[PDB]
């Protein structure tokens, strides 16, 4: 008697994942996607003539479950090699800015790094089941701030720990969960090398949309873009999704994909358990922008750090030449520090920077100021990780996905295919 069986709500790979196997199961399967395009926070796009990635792009395969569908799908890697740099700096909150030797830089970063999870090897065994032992559980009263201050670093190597780590919050290390940093290493085989290459070095060969593609065409379900989800109502063996046009489409079951950020703009009937509306309410940390900014002067290959008070956390050339000048890949950790659509700010901070430079063009997308991303990357606030049992957990016949909502590499695309398989098989148990 319902519209569909199972609805989908996101097209991201948390959304992608479960349609497809709803679909595969032969259930009539619906996709509904606020947005007009899919991806989600992966998103290609192009500027100054060459493909940029605003989100995410970047894969590995110690990552299980996106490494097992390319493996279903037929799709490699594409290397963004390694290369050597010409110049690593490092910006202070103070504002000063050093020039440190790449091979110095390389070195102190990775004591830092090494020094901070020196025990992720015994407090997480299992990376999937992250409390599993209880100094998991007792770490999770600390934030990563108050274990830098423990490690005694000397000044470069604390401003570079704490711009990474500012990078992974999305926020200040003061307000960043500790476990769930140990627990993502863990999941790259508690190993810095292993770890480390899993970050910014393989892409999916045809690009996230192609895979994201790959999965909707095999589910065969259907899907609506530009569709937003503003409510959901239980009804009495099913689920009544209501559209911002105000139409309503029934179905047995409903598969919540949207970022965890964006329910506070979805009304719930009944409301939802309130250890979930908690994490509703709270939401995760990250207020990540990305930003490429094209320069006239070629500056070669260049990385840069800024600490969390800076704006321009995290600089890396995109790409260089004397006819193009220089592309920069550009991370914001906070949205208040820097308005990555607002060009003389940003045309400000890249000179402060790289004095002597002036920007030709930017391309900026704020995924904090997107309504239907509301926030970065995944990032657990002090104390969220030991009850993500309450956002996981079904309500009725309401399933709950996303990157957020996943056990292993909760930042990252595998997150979210990982918690797409998880909706799946919870779709499989209700439909029987
Ligand atoms: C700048 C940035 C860089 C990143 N780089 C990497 C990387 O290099 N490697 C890696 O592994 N991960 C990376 N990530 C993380 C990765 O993008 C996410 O973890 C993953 O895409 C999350 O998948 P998801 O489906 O759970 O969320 P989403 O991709 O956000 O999917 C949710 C979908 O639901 C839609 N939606 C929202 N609200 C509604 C509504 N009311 N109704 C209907 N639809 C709605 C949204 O428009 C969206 O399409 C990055 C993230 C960011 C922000």
């Amino acid at each position: 008697g319902f519209d569909y069986d199972v609805v989908v709500v996101g097209g991201g790979f948390a959304g992608a994942t479960a349609a497809r196997e709803c679909g595969l199961q032969g259930y009539r399967t619906l996709l509904l996607e606020a947005r007009s395009r899919l991806g989600g926070r992966t998103f290609t796009s192009r500027f100054a003539g060459q493909e940029i990635e605003f989100g995410g792009a970047w894969v590995h395969w110690l990552q299980p479950h996106v490494w097992a569908e390319m493996q279903r799908y037929g799709l490699g890697v594409v290397e963004d090699p390694l290369t050597n740099l010409d110049k690593t700096l490092i910006m202070y909150n103070d504002g000063s800015v050093e020039s440190i030797s790449p091979d110095e830089f390389g070195k102190n970063i990775r004591i830092a790094f090494e020094k901070l999870c020196h025990d992720a090897w015994e407090v997480f065994p299992r990376p999937h089941e992250p409390m599993f032992t209880e100094r998991a559980r007792e770490l999770d009263k600390s934030s990563v701030l108050d274990r830098i201050k423990t490690l005694g670093l000397s000044r470069l190597q604390q401003a570079q720990i704490n711009s990474y780590m500012a990078l992974y919050a999305g926020e200040t290390t003061d307000k960043f969960g500790l476990p769930g940093v140990l627990k993502l290493f863990a999941c790259g085989g508690w190993n810095y090398d292993a770890f480390m290459d899993t970050e910014t070095h393989y892409r999916i060969q045809g690009g996230t949309i192609g895979l994201i593609n790959a999965m909707l065409t095999d589910s065969g379900a259907e899907v609506r873009m530009s569709v937003p989800v503003t409510a959901v109502e239980q009804v009495n063996g099913g689920v009544k999704i209501k559209t911002d046009d105000d139409e309503i489409i029934t179905a047995g079951v409903v598969v919540m994909t949207v970022p965890l950020n964006t329910y506070k703009h979805i009304g719930f009937t009944p409301a939802l358990s309130k250890g979930k509306q908690r994490f509703i309410k709270e939401g995760q940390l990250s207020k990540g922008a990305k930003l490429y900014v094209h320069v006239k002067q070629n500056l070669g290959r260049v990385f840069a750090f800024a600490d969390e008070q800076q704006p321009l956390n995290w600089v890396q050339t995109h790409d260089y030449s004397d006819e193009l000048g220089t592309i920069l890949s550009i991370t914001i950790a906070r949205k208040e520090t820097i308005d990555v659509n607002d060009r003389d700010a940003v045309t400000r901070e890249v000179q402060k920077m790289f004095p002597g430079v002036e920007v030709l063009g930017t391309a900026a997308y704020d995924w904090t100021a997107d309504p239907f991303s509301l926030g970065a990357w995944a990032a657990y606030g002090v104390g969220q990780l030991s009850r993500l049992k309450d956002l996981q957990a079904a309500e009725g016949r309401i399933l709950f996905a996303g990157a957020e909502t996943s056990n292993g590499w909760h930042a990252n695309i595998d997150g979210a295919v990982e918690s797409g398989l998880r909706a799946g098989r919870e779709v499989k148990q209700l439909l029987s």
